[PDB]
């Protein structure tokens, strides 16, 4: 009896180690548990010494039988577990040869941003240019107009003085747009703020006229110059555009192209974050499906960017890569099933012989 | 002594236990636990039995002393880790609602994009057509020049085969451009693969020259036409432009410090996983750098955007998130802290009570 108490004491070294052995399975947590085995069917022999009913009956049989079943598995349930954990690791090796792949892929997209804005900006400074001076020879229109339509000298300077300021202004926007070759124009746009200036500050007298409609003539002479101007950068702008234009559709078809790419490789990381963290077969398709996605965007982009370099090399890393993953990813949902399958019966074994052994304490 | 082996067995019923409040702390795992220490200590009473020595000597004291020592925290080791489990579920929640706010970023920045190109494609429209009046025009002068430079009507029409294939493809690529007003040159451009093939075909003979000088006259004419109706759209295409640029400029700076945005959203997403996934002091702080480099980016994208109402409502839902988080993180690492400790303690107590309870047994 002593004995059977014995045993019944020692059975619970095993459980115990067990359950570490399967909540944790780490290597010493499996000596552990392969120490307390051993040394369990030692004291379950020693309480062989009672015989009772011999081959008719015999309970602890069942036990010893047991144990001996059990200790035969804790090996194998260790492969499948330290063969779970490095599918795991390789996984989570992958998602980050991924993400240094999208990081390249990242800066890629950035460079080609950058390209596309500056070849963009080539045209839209000739025609912010453009524009410039046509809005002085606009300008200096308006105060032809206004000026030389007003009749008397008060408001011939009433109507300069509410222009005075757009005169410097108009100066300092188009200044190193003049035509060089001009000199008189020159002369016209930068001397104009002086003279008409003073001319408003000057009390009305003789020829305060006079130079008016001298200046009101030299700014209609500049305006049709300026307009001539503004329309020779125009003429640029449109060379430059259609000269670049298919350049940059190209580019933006490629950074769209690579944007979308980096964006699947996200979707990647994070449904591979739900296989990882709940690794059933359905995570795994889904976690497919991203895969193919990324295959997807990577032929597409393999036809505008063909011989692009980077998208060779980026293709030449991610499919591998990928290739690699969806096989892996099989073999993990597989493995992980058998290894709580295992897992699951090894448990229900150290029960059937607590059972088991328990009933042999009953029958005292 | 076989009921110092009742203690030392009940005890290892302890242990068990204790290791599974501690590996796990389900909530049956901790009342598992609570009811074989109750009746641990039972039976450890019913050792105490025995006596050796009183108050001059009494190792199970010890024990007793501890098994009821370590029955009062139990309760308090799961609401460590009860609540430790809390914050990790609370952060992850809030993780889902940062990705979904980045979701309506991106879905911002999209739209911007399409907006911007939808704008900048007004004047890119103007200047293409710019560019194909220009080309017309000059297509229509080169095949004047050649052809009435030829002497020959043997080489005039061989300059003018040369140059068949373009006057179709010109009128093609004019034909809805042409100024609806004119009306011979409409006729020219239309007419004009007709005739000058026909002429072609035609062997030479009378008025095959007439004809060929008569094309080569409409020809100049309509080139200098095209070329001011080319000049009509680059004028558009200036004041097209010049009145979205400011549009489009700001745009491009919104969808800039979008993007810019939903980047660091997915920073804090990876330093958050990062963060739960080794819960230190350490991955706190940077994942507290990923929040003010969020933080940063809503102020920014604030003044660009202020009004823009996509934007108050995302630093409306953001900001809120993002401070809960910072508090909750430092919460986190202290709880995550303490119970490892607590739960490290104990684990020592579980093993100072068999030390001392090994040593009656060796005392015997
Ligand atoms: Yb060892
Ligand atoms: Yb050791
Ligand atoms: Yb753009
Ligand atoms: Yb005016
Ligand atoms: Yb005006
Ligand atoms: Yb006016
Ligand atoms: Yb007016
Ligand atoms: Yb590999
Ligand atoms: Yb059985
Ligand atoms: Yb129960
Ligand atoms: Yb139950
Ligand atoms: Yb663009
Ligand atoms: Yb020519
Ligand atoms: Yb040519
Ligand atoms: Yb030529
Ligand atoms: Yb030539
Ligand atoms: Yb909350
Ligand atoms: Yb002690």
């Amino acid at each position: 009896s002593n004995s059977v108490l014995k045993t019944l004491s020692g059975f619970k070294d095993v459980y115990a180690q067990m359950n570490n052995f399967l909540q944790q399975t780490t290597d010493e947590s499996r000596r552990m548990l392969k120490d307390a085995i051993v040394t369990q069917k030692e004291v379950l022999a020693e309480t062989a010494a009672q015989v009772a009913g011999g081959n008719g009956e015999d309970e602890l049989a069942a036990a010893i039988a047991a144990t001996s079943d059990i200790e035969t598995r804790i090996d194998g349930l260790w492969t499948l577990h330290e063969g779970e954990q490095k599918l795991r690791a390789e996984t989570r090796a992958d998602l980050e040869r991924l993400a240094a792949e999208q990081a390249k892929i990242n800066e890629e997209a950035n460079r080609l941003q950058y390209a596309v804005r500056k070849d963009e900006n080539a045209a839209k400074t000739m025609l912010r240019n453009a524009e410039k001076l046509m809005r002085a020879s606009r300008f200096y229109a308006e105060f032809a107009t206004e000026v030389s339509g007003a009749i008397t000298v008060e408001e011939k300077l009433k109507v300069a003085e509410g222009h005075f300021p757009a005169i410097g202004r108009t100066q300092r926007d188009i200044f190193v747009l003049l035509p060089k070759g001009e000199k008189s124009l020159a002369e016209t746009v930068n001397s104009a703020s002086g003279a008409i200036g003073a001319l408003i500050k000057t009390p009305p007298g003789p020829e305060t006229l006079a130079g008016l409609s001298k200046y009101v003539d030299r700014f209609r002479t500049a305006s049709f110059r300026l307009e001539a101007a503004s329309v020779g950068k125009m003429r640029e702008a449109t060379q430059i555009f259609s000269e670049l234009d298919g350049k940059i559709a190209g580019t933006e078809s490629v950074l769209t192209a690579t944007r979308r790419l980096s964006t699947s490789l996200t979707d990647i990381q994070i449904a591979a974050a739900a296989f990882l963290g709940t690794t059933s077969e359905e995570s795994r398709k889904k976690l497919l499906d991203r895969f193919l996605a990324v295959q997807s965007n990577l032929t597409t982009l393999r036809g505008i960017a063909s011989g692009m370099s980077f998208f060779d090399q980026a293709a030449g890393a991610l499919l591998p890569i990928i290739d690699g993953m969806k096989k892996d990813g099989l073999a993990l949902v597989e493995i992980t099933d058998k290894r709580t399958v295992e897992f699951e019966a090894a448990g229900a074994a150290i029960n059937e012989i607590w059972s088991d052994l328990t009933g042999f304490a009953e029958q005292q």
